[PDB]
């Protein structure tokens, strides 16, 4: 199980050379400068922000959603109603003699129903993503990937989404509840996700169960 | 799902300055708040106890 | 489903500045608070009861 | 799975300073709040007892 | 009863891409503005 | 059960790579712009 070969997280070399420097030109000067990889034109008191593809942007996921419903309604009836001669005069004898007249009925109605519902979810973390695309109005679609392996699994939170270049704070940072299109994934393998699973009859039964 | 309708008839002279009326300025208000699903159909009386509820002597 | 019904006489000099008038000033008040579904049949009496409230001896 | 899902209508004159608005100043505001995955299928009824809070008498 | 087709409640597309911008006036003047209504 | 091969939420590549910067124009100013949007 442990001797079965794996695929680390990270893959390739994890150290590289220096690359020695180039040879100093002849010209009287010190001060030589490596083959220049121009950047383009960067403000200088604008706050950093992404401009282009494969500029980073920090996501502060911070998700706080609570929705509940309620409701109930009943109905109640009782009747009652008796009529008694205990003793009856003579002339009414013939009209409520030998119990003819008494009676004595009983009823009643009852119904109680409710019901309610209720899901809530939040979600609080820091990721660092890429701008892969730039709008027609400015706006940068994101996408970004962390992956975790502590010991015994393998986490991903992925994230995706559409961020207003307004919204991001002087820190290069926004909140994740100003991104339009936000998909959130948190994820992970390993026997400890297996674990979560149910097992196949059960779900079976869940789902083709008569109660 | 739940469903809140209304309608009616609104004086513009009740609205306030932030665009709002109270429900109680509404000439023919209709105010409607329903639902659908097991939750609804569980505050259902049974169609017996409904025919008992309207038929029985008591 | 409930139903508020109003019918009256108003004196125009009764209403006050906010357009709001009391029950009390209007001369024919005719006021109606009823509904219906099965709350309302719950608290109708059977037929029987009632044929017995309206002529029992007692 | 969770999804949240809205639409609506919103007037410009009603959004804040800060690209803000309060979802009960949307005209035709349509809110959905869902979920799939076994949890989800937790919280439906059996098609039996379904039938049941349907079709018995009481 | 979980796997039931259904029609959310929120139908149709749940986003809009942003449409490009009209060509600007060879006019003098860098204010541009759209087809007013 | 964890088997099933399914299709993640986020879906797609998750990196973007930077796409090299134009060809500075031979006039002699320093400043210069991207394709303006």
């Amino acid at each position: 199980c442990a001797w079965i070969p794996a695929k680390p997280l990270v893959q390739g070399a994890t150290t590289a050379q220096p690359i020695p420097g180039p040879v100093p030109v002849a010209n009287g000067s010190i001060f030589q400068s490596a083959q220049p990889i121009n950047y383009g034109y960067q403000p200088l008191f604008e706050d950093r922000r992404p401009r282009n593809i494969g500029d980073t942007l920090t996501i502060v996921l911070q998700e706080n959603v609570s929705a509940s419903k309620s409701s109930s309604a009943n109905a109640s009836r009782d009747g009652k109603t008796s009529f008694g001669f205990d003793t009856v005069p003579r002339y009414l004898q013939g009209l409520f003699g030998n119990s003819r007249a008494d009676m004595e009925a009983s009823g009643g109605n009852s119904f109680n129903g409710k019901g309610g519902a209720n899901a809530s979810n939040t979600f609080s973390g820091t990721l660092t993503v890429t701008v892969d695309q730039v709008l027609a109005n400015g706006n940068l679609h994101v996408v970004g990937e962390k992956q975790i392996a502590i010991n015994q699994g393998t986490e991903f939170i992925r994230f995706s989404g559409v961020v207003n270049p307004r919204t991001i704070s002087g820190s290069n940072s926004v909140p994740s509840t100003q991104v339009a299109d936000a998909r959130i994934e948190y994820v992970g393998n390993g026997y400890i996700n297996e674990a979560q699973n149910m097992g196949w009859l059960q779900r079976f039964f869940l789902n083709l169960s008569p109660m």
